[PDB]
């Protein structure tokens, strides 16, 4: 009409549950929807932005309102509207109200939002994280952000003042010119602080194990991934979870939330896999214990090949090890019996790999 | 007197058919050796040892002695000019209508054995002589003892080899130490002439006692897989067989004697066998089986490895097969045998197939 459905809004209740959340995904959908069509007005837009239920005078309280809009981009939707959503909480920001709580937790969809193909996008994500970086120079949606709980391991002030200065404000403007430049530049800063690259690579790693958008979760991947390890802690040590939960949902779960989110379940089981760190005792035996469970085929194949890729780098010791459970695996009566993909999946390791003399003896001695 | 009281020695010396090319003539021919490279220097000696009657000037071609004295001095750890002399007297003692009745082709393989020699001098030499022997069977059943020339050039494959391929590009091999082995390869590589050439050839190589020449034709000969449906493997089995039958003293000795290297040797030797030859393979298996000099194992072995990914799909299987069948032997097992450490080598080194681990696995 547009203002029939806008009047349908009018009459809607406030809440507290993210969306980012469970409870709220029935909501969020039909705000979006209208969110679609008054995204090209900025007579609408405002129209749309100040109904109650977003409750603009309520974020940063509530966690809602900003949630809607972070959720708005990062989201299958055309980039006029991640544009849009990108300014309204630029300006929403700037209001005054909001310089007592820390915000630090949007970072993690700025950062999303920098990989995005749109010039426009990257450049609104870039004005965005300017306004945020002002902001100090407490927690906002702290355990509520995605229902449960929120922003697990929270970015520390020397942190979070070398998050800002040090690693993001730096990089926005070649950010904004190539669409890749931000995974790049992030590794590049967590490889400027000693204990800030930790404190930030945990927290980072955290947003990516708990929010439910899988695009979020691909694009801080293409960067968090390429980084093996850190003072002693390994992002395999930080992201098994994620590989357990995503292994664990059956192929129609999984192309389910794909479809929602318009990605490729390929590319999540490459991106999950490839968390685990070649010499990880505990990321290896959480993939051979997820394929002797009954889990996805391109999910199998994802790992074997993982494992594959990881032989090179695996020690020694590990690599005579790993040889040893691929060919238990081989001679397993359960799965021989089920003459399940597992075994062809490992004799294929074992073909692929360069073998060492002490594997070839185990082969010949039983 | 320049050598009189040696001459006068070898006088006393009876003329024998043993040839020298062929086993009990040792200690005559090293005596006459011995002496030659002295005469070699003085065309007064050079010709009074000539003439010496043991030698049995111009009793060759009714003896097979004279003129593999002189072969087997061409081809020996001997200095330049007594090789260039030898070529000479041989090419003088062969210009003589004398011998325009027996036909010396048996005199070919260390003519190209000679092309190959770093001195321009020998090569010339041995020019002299291709052209000498172009012009027009001298010992075939003696020239080794036992046998002789053991597959003769019919006369259009021998006029092939003279004209075909020695005379014309034998000026360039004078020039280049390396274009006679090339001159030969892309020669081998006329029909069907080439497999009568190339049994020739490797039936003096089989044969001949000079580890020396056989290197120098090896050099040609192992370059060529087949022509016209026979494998240079099927013709040089014996050789890889008789070789390995040596001790360490035995190899290398005899390679001392010609002032080569046991290991070039065991490298040609076994380059022999060609990578889909059952018998051949299968000959290298039963080698390692028997009790053999190290330096050879580790080059049969190295060789079936680099057989290995031209061995044809199944074949890699059924190699496998057996070198794991090696490594599991009881008894070599208790000899803690350097065979089964070369076989996991070949078996590391390889690219297997999903069939051999599955052999693996259900062993």
């Amino acid at each position: 009409s547009l203002d029939s459905t806008f009047e349908r809004l009018s009459k809607l209740q406030p809440t507290a549950t993210s969306c980012l959340a469970k409870d709220s995904e029935s909501l969020f959908n039909d705000l979006c929807s209208v969110f679609l069509s008054a995204a090209v007005s900025e007579s609408d837009l405002e129209r749309f932005d100040a109904t109650p239920v977003l409750s603009r005078p309520k974020a940063p309280s509530n966690s809602f309102y900003l949630s809607f809009y972070l959720r708005v981009w990062c989201g299958p939707y055309p980039t006029l509207a991640k544009v849009a959503a990108l300014e309204r909480v630029k300006t929403r920001l700037k209001e005054g109200d909001c310089v007592d709580k820390d915000f630090q937790a949007i970072f993690p969809y700025c950062i999303a939002a920098l990989s995005d193909p749109a010039k426009k996008v990257r450049r609104a994500a870039a004005d965005l994280v300017a306004v945020l970086g002002s902001a100090y120079k407490q927690l906002w949606a702290a355990k509520d952000l995605y229902g449960k709980t929120g922003t697990t391991s929270p970015l520390d002030k020397d942190a979070l003042k070398a998050l800002i200065r040090s690693v993001l404000i730096p990089c926005l403007e070649e950010s904004v010119l190539h669409e890749d430049h931000v995974v790049a530049a992030l590794v590049g800063a967590l490889e400027l602080s000693h204990s800030a690259r930790l404190s930030i690579f945990k927290f980072l790693c955290g947003h990516v194990v708990e929010t439910p958008l899988l695009a979020v979760k691909l694009r801080l991947l293409r960067s968090l991934n390429q980084i093996r390890r850190i003072s002693g802690t390994t992002r395999t040590d930080l992201l098994l979870p994620l590989l357990r939960w995503w292994a664990g949902l059956s192929a129609n779960e999984a192309a389910e939330l794909a479809a929602q989110e318009s990605v490729d379940v390929p590319a999540i089981d490459d991106a999950v896999v490839d968390v685990v760190v070649p010499n990880h005792a505990a990321g290896l035996e959480a993939f051979f214990q997820l394929v002797k469970e009954a889990i996805r085929p391109g999910l199998l194949q994802a790992i074997f090949a993982r494992i594959a890729k990881m032989w090179p780098s695996m020690k020694s010791d590990t690599k005579y090890s790993t040889a040893k459970t691929l060919f238990e695996l081989t001679q397993d009566p359960k799965l021989n019996a089920e003459q399940s993909d597992v075994i062809t999946e490992a004799v294929e390791v074992l073909r692929k790999v360069d073998l060492t003399t002490d594997i070839l003896h185990y082969f010949i001695d039983s």
